[PDB]
């Protein structure tokens, strides 16, 4: 059997529309970075007490939050399908997926030099424990780094990566969707778009099973939102902790 078909007219337009929604709100160059309120690096070397009194780097890390849901937003906007849905639904998977999107499009500055998100130089390098320094525990970082390095070895072409941001977003199982055959049917058109592409179009050889390791890391980025919501709770917990966020911030993980 092995049938290959040929990607359609559309599928095409697909691909192209979210190759360009991303090259228009993914700057590679990091270069709104230094508006940001600054990184703030006074060592903790080995503590909790100390980076919740300080949360020096919360300024920073969540003004690069804000601005990254910003582009997240704008990016869903051109979707092929999401303006179809009503707005209420729309704020829905964009609430939900926010924080997941983030993690995904962030792979682009991870590398596996040294493990780390390079925005970058220097400052705006993010290591490990930069985010321990914005008030979060292990137990979401460690597997976050799992997370980039799995999917940095999935090499996926620019053209699987935007498809996979597409239906992060466009899921019809987020907890308090109205019209979820809609949503599932801008989802399968996304899925279906992908599932052709790694057949026509991906290496590597032998696979079209890339596609279902791609499916275990939307999988992933469900337990990744899970402790990450628990972790910002704690965070909240924190006098004055609101001034170090963003409005924005405040109303996509209240
Ligand atoms: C868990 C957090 C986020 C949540 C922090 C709060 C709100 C306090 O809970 C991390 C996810 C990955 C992210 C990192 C980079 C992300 C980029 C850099 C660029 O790729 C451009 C992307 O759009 C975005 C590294 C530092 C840690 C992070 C900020």
């Amino acid at each position: 059997d092995s049938l290959r078909p040929k990607l359609s007219e559309e599928q095409q337009r697909i691909i192209a529309i979210l190759l360009d929604a991303h090259h228009k709100t993914y700057d590679p160059t990091y270069s709104d970075f230094c508006q940001f309120r600054p990184p703030v690096r006074v060592n903790d070397g080995g503590s909790v007490t100390l980076e919740l009194s300080q949360l020096s780097m919360l300024p920073h890390l969540a003004d690069l939050v804000s601005y990254s849901i910003q582009k997240v937003i704008g990016f869903a906007k051109m979707i092929p399908g999401f303006r179809d849905l009503t707005s209420e639904d729309q704020i829905v998977l964009l609430k939900s997926s926010a924080i997941e999107v983030i993690m995904l499009r962030s792979n682009e500055s991870f590398t596996m030099d040294d493990m780390s998100w390079t925005c970058g130089n220097q400052d705006y390098k993010y290591r490990v424990s930069d985010v321990t320094k914005a008030g979060h525990s292990l137990e979401l970082i460690e597997p976050l780094i799992k997370f980039q390095v799995g999917l940095k070895k999935l090499n996926l072409h620019e053209e699987e990566h935007v498809l996979l941001m597409a239906i992060c977003i466009v899921s019809p199982d987020r907890p308090g969707v109205q019209d979820a055959a809609l949503i599932e049917a801008i989802q399968d058109r996304l899925s279906n778009t992908l599932q052709t592409y790694i057949r026509c179009r991906h290496p590597p050889p032998g696979s079209h099973l890339l596609y279902a390791k791609m499916i275990q890391k939307l999988a992933d980025l469900r337990s990744l939102n899970e402790e990450h919501s628990k972790q910002y709770r704690c965070l909240s917990f924190q006098p004055e902790c609101s001034m170090k966020l963003t409005p924005l911030v405040l109303e996509v993980f209240g």
